[PDB]
RNA sequence: AAGUGUUUAAGGGCGCAUGGUGGAUGCCUUGGCACUGGGAGCCGAUGAAGGACGUAGGAGGCUGCGAUAAGCCUCGGGG
């Protein structure tokens, strides 16, 4: 639920408020990784690259 | 009565058999060498060449990539 077409329907605020969202979501993620109490680990490198998409729109947007 | 007389192997040699070590030989190859025909003939302050440190769920090397970190977006190809 996180794909490029719903992120640039997304507005710049909402971008940004999401792009906390996930930044929370990949500390809260990283903690349990570390105290081992993560089962999907691939929920890390989800996060991340979300996390990439969203500072990609925020950029595409800022360029034109 | 005198004389004759094979008979041992601590070890060694030679040879044969049978092994070990070693990595030659033969047959190869993932890698090189010399060229041929084309492309491009420059990159860099829009920060180059080259790197240090990081980066995957897990330690390191090589590779890729830079805190968007074996990756993000768009457009194409393929299934």
């Amino acid at each position: 639920g996180t794909t490029p077409g719903e992120l640039r329907e997304l507005t710049d605020d909402e971008l940004k408020d999401k792009l906390r969202e996930s930044k929370e979501e990949l500390f809260n993620l990283r903690f349990q990784m570390a105290t081992g109490q993560l089962s999907n680990n691939r929920r890390l490198r989800t996060v991340r690259q979300e996390i990439a998409r969203v500072y990609t729109v925020l950029r595409e947007r800022e360029l034109g």
